[PDB]
């Protein structure tokens, strides 16, 4: 941002005072020659993680093995990197190199594979500052070796292309279309991470029609259901909604997606969205059991504009422990002992109160009750 750029050149001041090289390198070069602020700054150097630590007060050691420290100055984190390449084996290997254009050849695309320095020149030995004018996500080097290196790449240039409003190199995708049963190989954790990002980026349809185009959507796990149409899809900003409205438009429910793991909280909104949509009528009962994020997703997903929001917060009660009675009031006035029938009443009583009809009063509900047991 306005000041990590600002950390990362003074990072790489220190690194190159203690006679180590140290650049810019990636995403932030890219980012920057675009006219964009970038969201993260890399630092490519010669120096080794523990010699990084040495010279920077307060680091971070996760990334370690990988040759990455991250270094916490000015209030910023700059990730410093030594010169490395890695490669994926097919069951899911990092070397330290001494050159950065060992580096930079092994990257994935050519406007990813830049690096600036200090006094701004910019190393661009595979022209990606060519391919950033000309708006073309370009394997660097042999396709076919990038994408062997890390099948994922495959999936992130059709992230990218979205993402930047870039166009695939034409050798670069048909290389994809050639490798794309390669991404049998790659964690779904990571497939849904780069999916994620496509459905909240910009020109998302042009993205999934990359999707199918790359051969991708023959073989990601259950590939074939992101064929659908994406004309009306428009992101709220939240990845879920992606998913389902790729389930909605095919009458599909969430098991038909499950390989991609979602956590229990991403679940249960699609689930609950789901059943939204195929309720024929909403009424208080059903403003009140439901999330206002669940209805808000299924209206949107069905193309409703009302205001959800009133609706709900107009209701006599908001949820379950403002409830005037428990079971044990019941215990007492029915003589009867504990047991599951206290659910069923609880939520007979529950009802009229939602819908307005039984006080939300504990001598009112007595008398309701005694009447009605």
């Amino acid at each position: 941002d306005d000041d990590k750029m600002n950390t990362a050149i003074k990072v790489i001041h220190t690194l190159k005072a203690a006679g180590f090289e140290a650049y810019i390198v990636g995403g932030a070069v890219r980012d920057l020659l675009l006219g964009k602020t970038p969201h993260d700054v890399d630092v490519a150097s010669s120096a080794l993680p523990q010699q990084v630590k040495v010279l920077f007060d307060r680091t971070v050691d996760t990334g370690i093995d990988h040759g990455t420290v991250l270094v916490l100055l000015d209030g910023e984190g700059i990730e410093v990197t030594t010169f490395r390449t890695e490669s994926s084996y097919s069951d899911n290997s990092v070397e330290f190199v001494l050159s950065l254009e060992e580096d930079l050849r092994r990257r994935d695309f050519t406007i990813n594979a830049m690096a600036m320095t200090e006094d701004l020149k910019i190393i661009d030995p595979f022209g990606g500052k060519e391919d950033l004018k000309n708006k073309v996500i370009r394997a660097v080097g042999d396709p076919d070796e990038r994408f062997e290196e890390d099948a994922l790449r495959m999936l992130r240039a059709i992230r990218f292309s979205g993402q930047l409003d870039f166009i695939i190199d034409m050798k670069t995708l048909l290389s994809i279309r050639r490798h794309a049963r390669l991404i049998r190989f790659i964690a779904v954790e990571r497939l849904k991470s780069e999916i994620d990002k496509i459905f909240v980026n910009p020109s998302m349809q042009k993205s999934m029609a990359y999707l199918k185009d790359s051969v991708l959507t023959r073989f990601l796990p259950v590939g074939g259901l992101f064929e659908v149409d994406w004309i009306t899809y428009h992101t709220d900003g939240n990845p879920t909604y992606g998913w389902l409205y790729l389930l909605h438009q095919q009458k599909r429910q969430f098991t038909d997606i499950k390989d991609y793991r979602f956590s229990n909280e991403e679940k249960r909104l699609i689930e609950k969205s789901l059943e939204l949509t195929a309720l024929n009528t909403w009424d208080q009962w059903t403003f009140y059991k439901y999330t206002l994020k669940q209805l808000e997703m299924a209206s949107r997903v069905t193309g409703k504009k009302k205001d959800l929001a009133a609706i709900k917060r107009q209701l006599p009660i908001q949820s379950r422990s403002e409830l005037a009675v428990d079971g044990w009031d019941l215990i007492e006035w029915s003589g009867a002992k504990s047991g599951p029938w206290l659910k069923v009443w609880i939520e007979k009583i529950e009802r009229l109160i939602v819908y307005g009809i039984l006080k939300n009063d504990k001598e009112l509900i007595k008398d309701w009750f005694e009447d009605e047991y």
